[PDB]
C-alpha cells in the first residue's frame, strides 16, 4: 500500500522543526516531542498510519513516498561505521520516523544488535558478513526481523536518505495474507502453532520459532529463510511449501530519498537484492527503527519508546 505525501512537505517539514536537533542524547525527551507531534500529523497520514496499524494490510506494508528529506548535497557524507555518533544532528528522515513511528508505537533498541541503539544506519561496507545489513552485491534472503525474538517488533520501519547509484536495490517484501490461499490444509494446519528450531542473527549469538500463529484463518508469520531449520521431514517440507508461496507473492519496492517504508513484520518477511557499491561517500543509506506495540507479547509494561530490551529466545 502506498501513499504519496508531496503535498505535506511543508507541514511536515515544520514538525520535524519541533524535534530535539541531536536525538541520541536524550533519545526518551526525543521521542517524548516527537509522540506529542504525531498527535498533529496530517489528517490524511494520520488515518493511513492509524489504519494500517489496527488492520494491517493484504500486502503487509505501507510505503509514505515524498516525504521531506534533505538535499543530497546537504545530507553528510554516507556513514561507513556504526553505532552513530550521539552528538549527530537530526536528519529530515530520522524526523519522519520519529514522527510516523511514535504514531504507530514504541521505537525499541535491542541490546545486542548494533551496540543497543534505536536508530540504525544501513549502508554497505566492505567483507560483510553475508547475514548483514552491510551487504551489497549478495542478495539478502527474506527474513523475518529477529522472529526468533520473544521480544521482536511489531514494525521494521526504513526511511531512505539516499538510494544507491544505480537505483537496483529492492526491497523485497511477502506477504502471509497472500501466500495463504496457495497452500493447501494440510500444510496449513502442520504449520499452524508449530514451533520448529530457529538459529538467530550473529548479534544474538537455540530458539523455537511457529511459522504460522494465531487466528487460523488471518495467522502471523514468522519465516527466516536462512535462520529457519526444521527437522522433521513433514515440517520440511511444509516450510518448502511456505517458502515457494511467498516467493510468488513477492512485491518490490525501490527505495529511493524521501521514502519511509512501514513492514508489518509480524505478517511478512523481507528482503534486499544486489547492489555495487562505489565507496565514494554517497553509497545508498537508509534509516531502520523497530517498533513495539501493544498487539500481544510485545509489551508487559512502563515501557517507553527509546527503551533498549534484551535477548529472550522464543521457546
Ligand atoms: N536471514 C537473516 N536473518 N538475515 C540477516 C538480516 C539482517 C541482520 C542485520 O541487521 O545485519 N539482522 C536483522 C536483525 C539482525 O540482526
Ligand atoms: O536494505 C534493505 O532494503 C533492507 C535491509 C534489511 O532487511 C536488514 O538489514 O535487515
Ligand atoms: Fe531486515
Amino acid at each position: 500500500t502506498s501513499v504519496d505525501c508531496t503535498a505535506y512537505g511543508p507541514e511536515l517539514r515544520a514538525l520535524a522543526a519541533r524535534l530535539p536537533r541531536t536525538p541520541r542524547a536524550d533519545l526518551y525527551a526525543f521521542l517524548d516531542a516527537a509522540h506529542t507531534a504525531a498527535a498533529s500529523l496530517p489528517g490524511a497520514l494520520a488515518t493511513a498510519l492509524d489504519t494500517f496499524n489496527a488492520e494491517g494490510s493484504e500486502d503487509g506494508h505501507l510505503l509514505l513516498r515524498g516525504l521531506p528529506v534533505e538535499a543530497d548535497a546537504d545530507l553528510p557524507t554516507t556513514p561507513s561505521s556504526t553505532p552513530a555518533p550521539e552528538d549527530r544532528s537530526l536528519l529530515t528522515m530520522e524526523a519522519m520516523l520519529g514522527l510516523v513511528g511514535r504514531r504507530l508505537g514504541l521505537h525499541t533498541g535491542y541490546r545486542e544488535l548494533r551496540s543497543g541503539t534505536v536508530y540504525h544506519d544501513v549502508y554497505p561496507s566492505p567483507g560483510a558478513h553475508h547475514l548483514s545489513s552491510e551487504t551489497s552485491e549478495t542478495l539478502l534472503e527474506f527474513h523475518t526481523e529477529m522472529a526468533y525474538h520473544r521480544l521482536q517488533p511489531n514494525y521494521v520501519m526504513l526511511a531512505c536518505s539516499r538510494a544507491d547509484h544505480e537505483r537496483t536495490a529492492a526491497t523485497l517484501v511477502a506477504s502471509v495474507r497472500k501466500a495463504l490461499p496457495l497452500l493447501d490444509e494440510r500444510t496449513r494446519a502442520r504449520l499452524l502453532d508449530r514451533r520448529m528450531p530457529c538459529c538467530v542473527d550473529v548479534a544474538f549469538r537455540i530458539a523455537q520459532v511457529k511459522p504460522l500463529y494465531g487466528d487460523a484463518d488471518d495467522p502471523f508469520l514468522g519465516y527466516d529463510r536462512e535462520l529457519l531449520a526444521p527437522e522433521d521431514p513433514a515440517d520440511k517440507e511444509a516450510v518448502a511449501a511456505l517458502s515457494k508461496a511467498l516467493d510468488e507473492v513477492t512485491e518490490a519496492v525501490y527505495l529511493e530519498p524521501g521514502d519511509l517504508l512501514i513492514v508489518d513484520n509480524f505478517r511478512t518477511t523481507h528482503a534486499r537484492t544486489p547492489f555495487s557499491p562505489r565507496w565514494d561517500g554517497k553509497d545508498r543509506w537508509l534509516h531502520r527503527v523497530y517498533i513495539r506495540t501493544d498487539r500481544n507479547g510485545q509489551l508487559s509494561g512502563g515501557e517507553r519508546a527509546g527503551d533498549v530490551v534484551a535477548f529472550t529466545p522464543r521457546g
